[PDB]
C-alpha cells in the first residue's frame, strides 16, 4: 500500500466524465474538473488539462498522468501550508497518506474546519484525534471512506485498505 494505490481505491478510474460524490463533473482518478454545472466548462478543463480535444474521453495512462500531478500538487500544497506542514512534518509516512488523502478529497480550505483533530494528531493522541475527525460533514457525507482514512490515522497502519 501507499498513497497512491490509497486514492485508486477510494477514487475509483473512469474514463469518461463522470459526477464525484458532491456532483461535480470529474474524471480518471478523482479529477476534480469545475465545480461549474455547465457540462461545456468541465469539456474545456479536461482539453485543457490533458493538452487535446478530448470530447470527455480519456485513456488510463492520461488518467494516471493527471492523478500522479494531483497528488504531487496535494503534497507540495500541504508543504506550502503554514497550518498544515507542522502536523504533516511530525506525523510517520502512514499516517502523511491520510493526510494527503483528505487534501485530495477536499482541497486545503475544505480541512481548515479541522484545526482542532489537526492539533490532537500533532499530539499524536491517536483516539481522540479520531473521534474529533468523525464530528464533521465529511464523515456524514463519506463515511465508508472516512472510517477508512480515520482508522489509518488512528492505528498507522493500512489495515483498512487490506
Ligand atoms: C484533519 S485534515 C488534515 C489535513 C492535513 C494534514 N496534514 O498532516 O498535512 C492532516 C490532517
Amino acid at each position: 500500500m501507499n498513497i497512491f494505490e490509497m486514492l485508486r481505491i477510494d477514487e475509483g478510474l473512469r474514463l469518461k466524465i463522470y459526477k464525484d460524490t458532491e456532483g461535480y463533473y470529474t474524471i480518471g482518478i478523482g479529477h476534480l474538473l469545475t465545480k461549474s454545472p455547465s457540462l461545456n466548462a468541465a469539456k474545456s478543463e479536461l482539453d485543457k488539462a490533458i493538452g487535446r480535444n478530448t470530447n470527455g474521453v480519456i485513456t488510463k495512462d492520461e488518467a494516471e498522468k493527471l492523478f500522479n500531478q494531483d497528488v504531487d500538487a496535494a503534497v507540495r500544497g500541504i508543504l506550502r501550508n503554514a497550518k498544515l506542514k507542522p502536523v504533516y512534518d511530525s506525523l510517520d509516512a502512514v499516517r502523511r497518506a491520510a493526510a494527503i488523502n483528505m487534501v485530495f478529497q477536499m482541497g486545503e480550505t475544505g480541512v481548515a474546519g479541522f484545526t482542532n483533530s489537526l492539533r490532537m494528531l500533532q499530539q499524536k493522541r491517536w483516539d481522540e484525534a479520531a473521534v474529533n475527525l468523525a464530528k464533521s460533514r465529511w464523515y456524514n457525507q463519506t463515511p465508508n471512506r472516512a472510517k477508512r482514512v480515520i482508522t489509518t490515522f488512528r492505528t498507522g497502519t493500512w489495515d483498512a485498505y487490506k
